[PDB]
């Protein structure tokens, strides 16, 4: 049995599969935090080399042979590559644990996992990246530059306005679309503090990005229950990542317009299930984006989301770093949500 | 004979200053950082009683001779509660050291250095803010929110709005008002980097607020030099330095506005020196800002910077804090650099 394997790392999610020989999904493990900004490189190669052991335990596979290819799909953040760092500890550490390796991004992953030939992600989670992979060789993208210098669209992003709309209201620096009562409340809770002084020491002594990014999960409450300021960041949100696909639009080679679905675009990220909120910004934003950018047409989208981890994408390219193809039933891989067509 | 002391503490470098009966200045002392989050409260306090000491023996002055007052202008403001307690372990620790204590803001400080009545302090550093103070000794806000969450119009916003806008134009995310050219080359140059991974690190990883800051002095000479782009940057920074005026108005007594120098707005920090750079745009925002609110005044204002220590405003707090009105020379103390009479 030649065994290839994939992990899912970086972000909050960390994930081992491993595929046989012909693309059988032989054992997942769930496994700690990768994240290599907040746990260090030491860490990393202790949690991957667990993973694998434990998943290799629960596939019935021989403990002692090294997998053929280990496919690491990681959300850097920066790829400063320390990913090569990564891939140096590793064979060092455990020189038993596969015979070759791959980094890539947490965007190539996931668009790896639903389609044999490349295709369009757009991520929201903690952060946010719009990413493309053309039928060729060629790639585009707009910003994955994490939360210094852009997110836009991100549970971070509409924490970040959530906090910033309050904080000039009061100021009188600028006036709020609409009332500032339940967020202001929300946000004093959230971080338990009586005022905005108290915010200050959360964003430079503290600073926990993570529960900061987690103040999201509230806005997105209160927008459910009809608090207006709430559903207007939503909608915001949903403009800033309708415009990631509007800005690598004129990238997109032709043909992947032109099917049944349309222009699949792959979901990935916890804020989409907030979707029903990001909905008519999504659909403003590439609404007026088609008309000052391209009377050459889609006609069509619809949105997909992922039914296994992008650790099986991982995998996919692992083997295709090596010899091997993966053979993939990328049906079951990603499912339809919505769909909409330009009328 | 009576001496009236002031310590302008906070920051990194703190001074002293025993001023006499008929306003004449006796000594005068430097002094490290009092900044208790960098030093605690207890290091805070030897080094207040260690500073006023060195100068009572300069004056000719014995160390259990208490000054009738002294007043404290103290910076790191908002959070300026822990002073309460710098007295108290003060009066404890040093009970000859002074008779009367005011702690005040930094803001509070040095206006009653420029003017005799209230005045706008407004701040334009490595970060930005703006503080009212009125005849009544009332004091309120806008801004002050640091790097993560306002800073608007200071050195820091301004290095982030260059480098942003050139992230933006590339990935076609935001179309830039005018060529990317000169800044995206300053950039690369300044952080000493290829491309945009690795300006990355600079925000992440190897982040330092300073050095980053510190870039915009390179957009001011690209706007001394001409480039349209970075001439725009510094228009913005103007704007928004504007509105901060531009919040508080409603709040300021309309007595502040009757002088032959209108507004007293005293002008603290580095960026004021690219003053040229930033005067239209100060001046849109107060142009469309004042119409806005009926302006029952407000038919002029003058733009100060100090020459003095604001330990003069902190000795003359503390003496009319206790019932005497310090002689104070307003001329020598500070100097106006631009009037505007609104027409
Ligand atoms: N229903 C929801 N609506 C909006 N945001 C959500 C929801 N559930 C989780 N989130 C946000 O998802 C973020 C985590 O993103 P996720 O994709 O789960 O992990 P990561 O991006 O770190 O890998 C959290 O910051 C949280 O606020
Ligand atoms: N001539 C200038 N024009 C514009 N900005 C300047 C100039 N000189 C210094 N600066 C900026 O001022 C910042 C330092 O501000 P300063 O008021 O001196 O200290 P701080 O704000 O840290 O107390 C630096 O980040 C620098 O970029
Ligand atoms: O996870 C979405 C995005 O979050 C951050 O912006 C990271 O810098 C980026 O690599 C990641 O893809
Ligand atoms: O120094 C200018 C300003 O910079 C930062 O924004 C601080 O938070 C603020 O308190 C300070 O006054």
């Amino acid at each position: 049995a030649a065994i290839y394997g994939g992990v899912e790392g970086g972000g909050t999610r960390s994930e081992v599969l491993l595929v046989s020989e012909d693309g059988k999904i032989l054992a997942e493990a769930d496994g700690l935090s990768t994240n290599h900004w907040l746990i260090g490189t030491d860490k990393c190669v202790e949690r991957i080399n667990e993973m694998v052991n434990r998943a290799k335990r629960k596939a019935g596979v021989d403990p002692l042979v090294p997998l053929r290819s280990l496919g690491l799909s990681l959300s850097g953040g920066d790829q400063e590559d320390a990913g090569r760092i990564l891939i140096e500890e590793l064979r060092d550490r455990f020189p038993y644990l596969s015979e070759s390796y791959l980094i890539t991004t947490d965007a190539a992953g996931s668009i790896a996992t639903a389609t044999p030939d490349g295709g369009v992600v757009l991520i929201s989670g903690t952060g946010s990246n719009c990413r493309l992979i053309n039928p060729d060789g060629s790639e585009s993208g707009c910003g994955g530059w994490g939360h210094m210098m852009g997110d836009e669209g991100s549970a971070y992003w509409i924490a970040h306005q959530a906090v910033k709309i309050v904080f000039d209201s009061i100021d009188n620096l600028e006036a709020a679309p609409h009332d500032i009562g339940y967020v202001k409340q929300a946000m004093f809770h959230y971080f338990q503090v009586p005022d905005r002084l108290g915010i200050l020491t959360h964003l430079y002594r503290d600073f926990d990005k993570c529960r900061f990014a987690g103040f999201c999960r509230k806005i997105a409450e209160g927008a459910q229950q009809g608090d207006p300021l709430s559903r207007y960041i939503f909608r915001k949100a949903g403009e800033m990542l309708g415009r990631h696909i509007v800005a690598v639009l004129p990238e997109i080679d032709p043909v992947l317009f032109q099917g049944k679905i349309g222009l699949p675009i792959l979901c990935v990220g916890s804020v989409w299930k907030s979707w029903e909120l990001l909905k008519e910004g999504f659909l403003l934003a590439l609404t007026q984006g088609r008309e000052i950018q391209a009377q050459n047409f889609f006609s069509s989208f619809t949105l997909m989301k992922l039914r296994h981890s992008s650790a099986l994408g991982g995998a996919s390219l692992g083997a295709r770093h090596i010899g091997h193809l993966l053979p993939m039933d990328y049906s079951a891989n990603a499912i339809a949500f919505y769909s909409y067509t330009f009328s």
